């Protein structure tokens, strides 16, 4: 037959682009290189001066937006620091460490709950916060080459997933029923203006239990600037609606078309109507004007930011206003005056209206720009021109329209004073002029309505910076109107701050006092009501998470703090009789090398050569008595160890039982014998020894006890069965895996002890051994149905915990995840498990995998345009293909503009459980039904790989894996770098396994009878 | 006794900043927050308009510089793409995929070798290449939120490590001896100008074997613009010297003080002197001038970039010149005219000279700036002011000094053209003016020296863009002088391109032809001569790396390509007799979840439920015959499997032997007949069955055979011993670990097969099982000294491979590392192992760990200034503390400027092996001496953790780990966020294990005797 070990022509051809080591240096002329470079170009071209058409294009342009794949990577990178500087730098004091930890553990619900607990507008802020000047500006990772964490994008992602869950906010469960609430909580409360400040203030007051809260809004739309001015391409209106509805879930009422103004609503009319407190959150309603613009109209081409931005918003935000308004017709050159946030949004928004060119003109220099670099970047990347040191002097109008603006030179002299040079002028041609000089409060009727509160020299309501209280005790203020806040988050914080003192004030008015220490409630939803208790071997666990017998339980004081944090149970470090006292060596605990040279958070494993507790049995027994006395509902299991001696095991187990331990855990690590009988050296490796030890203990104590099994055995089931036959009430699976973590290049080990640099085999723990522990738990669960199992081995999240429950375990022990972090992870594990169970009752979310929404086609986490004009056209996101995609998208936007139509956000409506929420007992062992022998697997129902071209990032890893580890079934296009799976695919699934994009490749049922390649 | 389970006051205090979940929302006023924010500030403050003192400060300001920690992370992130677009976008076509792969595997030598093979100025380019407009601009990862790879910084890092190794370049090993070289290679070759272009050209010609190469340089210094103008704070002079010395290692001669000029060296004098070929690489020697600056002197305050930058370079670059040069005195406001690379370097350099303020003024708009964004960013972050649309008209001079510059306004019209508005002027005050209008070749004497070559309409030497040849056959040109190159890398490529055709031309002149296909040699060093062959069980392996019996050996055609790539040996996929033919299911191979939701490169493991080969024994046996016929020196081992039947094992083993296999590997995964004793179910789990199977095969064949052991046993040594007693020539340790990779939230498994979404236990492979495999190999090696062991289990680099060799294995099998990449990793493994062995002979590098230099105090990978006024001040790199550090550093720079000196430049000298380079046989089992029982470990020689404040990034992880997983022995300062290990430390070593900064924490011998905490006195 032909040469079997040679590729035929067809395969040789398919392997054309497969990596091969070159034996010589390559030769390619500089000219050839210049001509080839443009074909692969991904990023902006420095030599390109035009901005892709953006007319009527309101797609998200934020650089911080993240998809799940990207969010998980960034969340894992976060160091999750103690006393985190990022949190200290966040105006609402968000517990960034905790919410990012939750995201890293795939607990998006927990992350969102943490975010909204401190910031009711968590999604809006995640999208618009100028992080470089806030939280991110203080991030410790700024001290690394890779840089600071994208905190805003992470916050946005978790909040977006929560929004998708369609779960409502609920009243505080710890609160008395509505009818049992003191009279004071029915006090009529009024807030003016429905912006971030009032929304936040009303939200917190509602959390506190106040039942009569009304926000009076002047306009017909709600959300304040988030709605009327911030562009849709930075902050989607549906986000604002989402946060407003969450607030309304608490009973807050909003009345539009009502203004704080003389002859309308005034502080006097409110007081007269019985309102007990009022919060002023009307912001700065008017534009800062300039004499040189007097009399100019929109028809001539002049707008203040207050005129222009709301026009664009009303036209691009479906759901904002009830009308359908065409977009402002901005043609020609546009001059935007100013250098604050507003100026840049006017510049980018002008492009959406059709502007041919946009000039951002400021009276100072580049160094003096007010907006954060990230905001400036957006206008810069869209090719807006920047003209520094120019002050407006005259606007030229001809034929009823603006045609130019004359400026004068500005300059800083020595003394630092900014001066204008009359003799140095600039005549700039322009068709449209937009002033972005800021906003103010001027309306005499509005100010009069605030009588008689004191106004400062800035002509703004004066308030105490700590209480947000005005000169009138019952009146408070916050947000832009106070003149301190520069952001949405600070305005939110102003309302938050004010809510506590408004509460204090109202309570006092009803003769009631409040805690000296501020106690604003957290954010709650129905998920928090989910019961995650479980019963095992006659013991009641408040939650299935506990500390394994290990470093985290080195001292009983640590267990106390763990219980205080919320852990369901805990194991004492293994202890023994005085005669068996041990002494540890050092170093003894090292990081795993199981996932490469990655240091810091999330070590994939640890290796330890630590012995049992160095503390005495007397210490542990007295400690157990104390712990059980102070934490009666938290389970305490005493871990004990003796040599193979009946009297010892009986003596120690009885001492532990007498201390008040809920149960005992038998550590079977003690040696015995020679070592060739095929059953190792430890007692736990010999069924006969295990059976006898359990018999001795069963005979000595009445409380339940579990045998902790080692995975270092041929058949762990035989050991489990022996423990059961001996009388054990269950087994703990499993202890550490024996191993050697590695050696340095010189051959010395790590850990290395003493001058001799010696070491001994240690135990591997962590996620790296989870596959071993998961197998152990499932095999035991299948062989001994109903026999209690306490799982241990790489549990580091609610998700992984649920995997073990599904595999047959009743409770979950943790060590490494805590060594990688701290005791507070229990908060993440509990909210995470509640969410996973809750979601199982929601019919409309069945397509999700736990808390992960079904993956949708995207690029950089942003949804791919499903335009018929782009589908199947094989247009990669680079070079000339990218240009084509941009042209097609632009044309689509123009078409959407011609056919003015749409507005159905189909009002937000919460999903309701359509079945009982599963209890832990309902999920235990549910995965066992899928496990079996290889013979039970169908070899008829085969699959093949299918690639989603739209999600591909053209790396060719699928191609390389199939070539050198598969069946050479993928074609990799030499021009587009797009892969195509051919009919020779066998469905091995390696390509999907190495793809960097989650769900880009999927395995689907084969459409033709499969035929094994026999080579023959 | 007191409450034992409660922390006493002092511990409660130490735990003050320990994480605790809050039960209520926090309350902090907006004002309080505004006041607290400045204390923790890390990045630049947007409201800061002032320029931090940079006078005489030439510290590295590149944002791309990487330290080992950072380089490893970035290298692992790289997708190591096929037909990589980054490489296509690199002017010198560097194999970025390969060099980055080597860095991720800790093989810095291999990475540097790959880099220098295609770019002789690899270090300079790593530091100065405008990557956003080159390699990085085409990076596939740009399509991800985290963004493109820092290719330049990675190149810089690998090259810097190689530079530190002090290893010389050597002549091409496959070249005939110097004496046996054809006469043509002695042809006298001349190159004009010692810049990137000529250095590259001379280097490649030298690689080809030419022995008489001379570069004539006009100045007294070498390196061209890299030396004379690129700032020391972007490109250290020692980098240039390094690359020059590497070139000189090949025999290239450099003569300074010699100019290509009519009254000196000309093409005619060279031809007359017998030179056979000449390369013109003199760049653009003169500044582009403007009539408005006529007559202005430096004393008045005027400089062209050609006057200014060299002055700064000569004073800041130790070694450049023989005389110490003063730093130009630039005081007051400085105006830099232009928007190209030069303008920005003039602006930043002006600040080092003491400028109070710097204005970058250009005649076009911001969008029209020529320099890449990264270059612009440096001037921007240093507070340089930018003034667009201004064209210079007059330099106002009063009192013999420039006091201002008058400009006119500019603008683009309705067609794109640019105009100047006379009526719109600007009068800008300034004390110094620096024109950065570019450079040109104008000297008539230099042009005349190039007669009679043709010049184009641009007034530059004309050359064929493919051959770099001028109108005169024996004269070539490249670099800036040609006018196409815009970068160092392109100039380097011009010289590279030219070397091949210069070679072709010279050979032809001597009546010899050259290959139609270009064959420039790679870069070589003594490391490449290191022997990594090894003998085991009577078999000779050219190198210890081979493909394990697995997916990568699914087909014999794949093994062929693997051998073509360089793999030492390979196992066939396990095959059997026709009656035992199997049929796979799908899906069957999935990624590991052992290191979290990290997708793409470097999966920490894989799980498979694949069976043995679906191809017949006939296919495999014929394939083995073919492979051994075509690759006699590559070892082929046939993996076979039968049920527990004597006749079957004897039949199959004989069939495999008859095919010509060098040896056999027995797969012991076949089940037995009913159990009876936690003896698993597979033959490989029962010593008795293993012994019998090996006995049957031993009686059947004469070639060596190895038993592949499963790690899924209580005592693997008992199985290894059984195989030995049975007659096996060795054992393969080990096969995959039994496991379940995971379940989806709905409880279904992955892999999930069929409509029933079923699965079965699979085998875990990859780095996640390496600890298990390493234990297996070491225990067998200790129990059966000298018994051959073939290692398998997480081997993915030369470094990890050496760990197994040290543990007792002779050869190394690989599977997962290839599944994660491709066959070309063998190149990294071989150069990596050669480097590791070579370095063991270098006495001056004993403090290194393999290829890793000892870690020094760094922040962001940049050396921490060892200033007396900083060490021990407890000044973290943030908030007010950072301000103080900067003030101290600035004062130090001023003192160095005043406490003058700096003639100590070194005499670059290669390290020479001071002992024989170890062979593989010399390292095997060397680690065993350190392994023993727990009782053999000293409990007297204890250690404690010690933290290097200067390397700390204030995360508090050490603190949190000791608090909830240790002994509450670390104090974490509430103001500086600096940790301090106290005397209660027990040396458990957890803090060091979780610290994100490599070597920030170190374990040191306890200075006080250790007393175990018993909690309660022992009675
Ligand atoms: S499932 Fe396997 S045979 Fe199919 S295209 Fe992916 S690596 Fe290749």
């Amino acid at each position: 037959a032909p040469v079997l070990s040679k590729d035929v022509a067809d395969i040789e051809s398919i392997l054309a682009l497969n990596p091969r080591t070159q034996s010589h240096a390559a030769l390619h002329s500089t000219l050839a290189k210049k001509l080839d470079k443009k074909h692969w170009k991904r990023n902006p071209d420095k030599n390109c001066f035009h901005c892709e058409k953006l007319e009527n294009n309101f797609d998200d342009i934020k650089h911080t937006t993240l998809g799940e794949r990207g969010a998980l990577r960034e969340a894992m990178r976060c160091l999750k620091c103690a006393d985190a500087p990022c949190q200290k730098s966040c105006p609402t004091h968000l517990d960034i460490k905790s919410f990012i930890t939750s995201i890293s553990n795939k607990n998006y619900y927990g992350a969102a709950k943490m975010i909204f607990s401190d910031n009711p507008l968590g999604l809006t802020c995640g999208m618009v916060c100028p992080t470089s000047d806030l939280c991110v500006g203080g991030c410790n990772l700024y001290a690394t080459e890779e840089g600071s964490i994208n905190i805003g994008g992470l916050q946005q992602f978790a909040s977006e997933v929560f929004k998708a869950m369609n779960i409502p906010q609920i009243r505080n469960p710890c609160l008395p029923s509505q009818e049992k609430m003191p009279e004071a909580y029915s006090a009529k409360i009024a807030l003016l203006g429905a912006g971030p400040a009032s929304i936040s203030c009303a939200s917190f007051l509602a959390r506190l239990g106040y039942s009569d809260i009304t926000i009076f809004e002047k306009q017909e739309y709600v959300g304040g600037l988030s709605t009327s001015e911030i562009p849709q391409f930075r902050l989607p209106y549906d986000v604002v609606n989402f946060e407003i509805e969450l607030m309304k879930d608490l009973g807050v009422k909003i009345i539009c078309g009502k203004s704080l103004s003389e002859n309308e609503i005034t502080l006097n009319t409110l007081k007269e109507e019985g309102y007990k407190a009022a919060f002023i959150g009307i912001g700065l309603p008017e534009p800062k004007t300039d004499d040189i613009f007097q009399g100019l109209t929109q028809d001539q081409g002049f707008y203040t930011s207050k005129d222009f931005l709301p026009l664009v918003a009303k036209s691009s935000k479906a759901g904002m206003c009830a009308c359908h308004s065409p977009l402002p017709s901005i043609r020609g050159a546009v001059i935007v005056l100013g250098a604050g946030d507003t100026a840049f949004d006017c510049a980018t928004s002008a492009l959406r209206c059709g502007a041919r060119r946009v000039f951002l003109v400021f009276r100072k220099g580049f160094v003096n720009i007010r907006a954060v670099p990230e905001e400036v970047e957006l206008a810069k990347e869209e090719k807006c021109e920047f003209l520094p040191f120019l002050s407006p002097r005259k606007v030229i109008v001809k034929g009823g329209r603006i045609v130019a603006v004359q400026f004068v030179r500005t300059e800083q002299d020595e003394t630092g004073k900014w001066n204008e040079d009359e003799d140095q002028i600039v005549h700039l041609k322009a068709d449209v002029v937009i002033s972005a000089f800021g906003s103010v409060l001027r309306d005499p009727k509005v100010k009069e309505a605030l009588s008689p509160i004191k106004f400062n020299r800035w002509d703004l309501p004066e308030v105490d910076p700590e209480t947000m209280q005005t000169s009138e005790p019952w009146v408070f203020a916050g947000g832009d109107i106070v003149g301190m806040a520069n952001t949405t988050v600070e305005s939110v914080n102003d309302g938050k701050q004010a809510s506590w003192y408004i509460h204090k004030y109202i309570q006092a008015q009803y003769g009631a006092s409040v805690s000296a220490k501020p106690e604003l409630p957290l954010f709650y939803t129905p998920v928090d009501l989910v019961d995650i208790s479980v019963e095992m071997a006659g013991l009641k666990f408040i939650n299935p998470f506990g500390l394994a017998s290990a470093a985290p339980t080195t001292s009983s004081s640590m267990i106390r703090r763990a219980f205080e944090a919320g852990w369901g149970f805990a194991l004492t470090k293994t202890f023994s009789l005085d005669k068996d006292i041990v002494t540890n060596v050092s170093p003894r605990i090292v990081r795993g090398t199981t996932s490469g040279p990655m240091y810091g958070p999330g070590q994939s494993s640890f290796l330890n050569i630590e012995l049992i507790s160095e503390k005495t049995a007397a210490y542990w027994c007295q400690s157990v008595t104390e712990l059980k006395a102070d934490f009666p509902d938290n389970i305490v299991i005493a871990s004990i160890m003796c040599s193979y001696n009946k009297n010892d095991w009986m003596e120690l187990s009885r001492k532990a039982e007498a201390s008040g331990a809920d149960a005992l855990e038998l550590n079977l690590s003690a040696p015995h014998g020679m070592g060739e009988r095929g059953m190792g050296l430890a007692c736990g490796q010999d069924p006969e020894l295990v059976r006898n030890i359990c018999r001795w203990v069963r005979q000595a104590v009445q409380i339940p006890f579990f045998a902790k099994l080692t995975p270092n055995v041929t058949d762990i089931v035989s050991i489990a069965r022996a423990a059961k036959e001996g009388g054990a009430d269950g087994v703990t699976a499993t202890n550490t895996v024996s191993g050697l973590m590695g050696l340095k290049a010189d051959g010395t080990p790590w850990p290395a002890v003493g001058a001799g640099k010696r070491t001994t085999y240690g135990g591997v723990s962590g996620t790296a051994i989870r596959p071993i522990a998961l197998r152990a738990v499932t095999t035991i669960a299948r062989a001994l149905p109903g026999f209690p199992i306490l799982a241990t081995g790489g549990i580091d999240s609610a998700e992984s915990g649920l995997q073990f429950l599904h595999s047959g375990a009743s409770v979950l022990q943790v060590c490494s995840a805590v060594q990688n972090q701290d005791f507070t992870v229990i908060q993440d594990y509990c909210t995470g498990l509640k969410a996973l169970l809750y979601l199982k009752s929601i019919e409309e979310l069945q397509g999700w995998d736990g808390q992960s929404p079904g993956t949708e086609s995207h690029q950089k986490g942003k949804p791919v345009p499903r335009i018929a004009e782009l589908m199947g056209k094989k247009l990669p996101n680079f070079g000339p293909y990218l240009e084509q995609r941009k042209k097609i998208i632009a044309e689509e936007k123009m078409r959407l503009k011609e056919q003015n139509a749409a507005f159905p956000p189909l009002e937000r409506k919460p999903f309701i459980p359509k079945k009982p929420i599963p209890a832990i007992k309902d999920v235990i062992g549910k995965a066992l039904q899928y496990l079996g022998t290889f013979g039970e697997l169908s070899n008829i129902e085969q699959v093949v790989a299918v690639i989603d071209e739209e999600m591909c990032i053209n790396c060719g890893k699928c191609y390389m894996t199939c070539n050198d580890s598969g069946y050479q079934a993928i074609q990799f296009d030499p021009e587009t770098h797009l892969p195509t799976v051919t009919d020779t695919c066998t469905g091995c699934t390696l390509c999907l396994s190495v793809c960097p994009i989650i769900d880009c490749i999927r395995m689907v049922s084969r459409t033709t009878p499969y035929e094994p390649k026999r080579g023959l």
